[PDB]
């Protein structure tokens, strides 16, 4: 091969990016965009706070533009997120018991109910555990719903749309560990209890160097509970500058991230959270750290590049 399309392709997986729609106006990053990727989930453009501004008052616009590229050059669509306690409106946080569970059931209905036969797999919820094990504690959702809220959320979507594949989403779910044991225990329910699941994606925000040793190990038993699993937003961030060695590192945990999906029949492939360290997210989160993507802020690919070639 000689684009990671096609080397994902080849390998029978997904590989897909991140994408801003506004960028797509600059050559280098359309034409990295175009060639290396088979699938394309929205960055933004698909959240809660870009689609239902206001009180159901949707706005689908920058939404269909990635729907949009996606069906032009011929690219899966990921659809990113339903149901999430970070970037929700203010009217979505004022809202009170039922009266708020009919705005995320509407929201779930609409959103799902526009892009239906455009987007084959959604994030109906993402991030609804704490780090340490059990529910998140900070979100809206679980405040005011408790606990059976994303049995709702995925009952409202598959009454929606179908078909388009549904899945939880997390971070530190990666090994084996407290969070990925309350995750894995809430998907058994639901498989036991035929509610409607189909996958679960892991984030693999990681750090440079420390890619869990047992995350092969995690993806599959996810897998033998009959749901398919899939690497969402990864980028491995480092500590600025970067140079020979940390390249080096970077490469090789792209690497073995790859190797785990490759070595699961049921991992469907590999998101990475960008193209280009220029636009990364990582460095206005933690300061000091960056360089995390596959191409550098030149376009120029890192050793990751080939990294990620060699895995598929
Ligand atoms: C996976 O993690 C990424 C990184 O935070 C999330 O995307 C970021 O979300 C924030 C908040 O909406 C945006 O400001 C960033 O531009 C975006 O990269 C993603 O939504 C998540 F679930």
């Amino acid at each position: 091969a000689t684009t990671l399309k096609e080397a994902a392709d080849g390998a029978g997986r997904d590989f897909g990016f991140a994408l801003d729609p506004n960028r797509l106006s600059e050559a280098q990053y359309k034409a990295i965009a175009d060639s290396e990727f088979n699938l394309v989930v929205a960055e933004n453009a698909m959240k809660w706070d870009a689609t239902e501004p206001s009180q159901n008052s949707f706005s689908f616009g920058a939404g269909d533009r990635v729907a949009s590229y996606a069906a032009d050059t011929g690219k899966e669509l990921y659809g990113h997120t339903l149901v999430w306690h970070s970037q929700l409106p203010d009217w979505a946080k004022n809202l009170n018991g039922s009266a708020f569970e009919s705005a995320m059931v509407n929201h779930v209905t609409k959103v799902a109910d526009h892009f239906e036969g455009k987007v084959a797999s959604w994030d109906v919820v993402n991030e609804a555990f704490a780090d340490g094990g059990g529910r998140r504690q900070d979100s809206a959702f679980q405040q005011k719903l408790g606990n059976g809220y994303i049995e709702t959320a995925f009952r409202a979507a598959r009454a929606a749309d179908p078909t388009a594949k549904l899945c939880i989403n997390d971070y530190n779910v990666e090994g084996i560990n407290a969070k990925s044991n309350s995750l894995y225990d809430l998907v058994k329910d639901f498989k036991a209890r035929g509610v409607p699941l189909d996958c679960v994606g892991f984030q693999s925000h990681l750090i440079v160097g420390q890619v869990p040793g047992d995350f092969r190990q995690n993806l599959q038993r996810f897998a033998d509970l009959g749901v398919d699993v899939r690497i969402t937003e990864l980028d491995i961030r480092m500590r600025t500058p970067s140079d020979a060695t940390k390249l080096a590192t970077q490469a090789a945990d792209y690497k073995k991230v790859v190797q785990a999906c490759m070595q699961v029949t049921r991992c469907q492939g590999v998101t990475v959270w960008g193209i280009t360290d220029k636009y990364s997210w990582v460095p206005d989160v933690f300061p000091g750290e960056g360089a995390a993507l596959v191409w550098d802020a030149s376009y120029a690919k890192k050793p990751a590049y080939a990294a990620v070639m060699e895995a598929f």
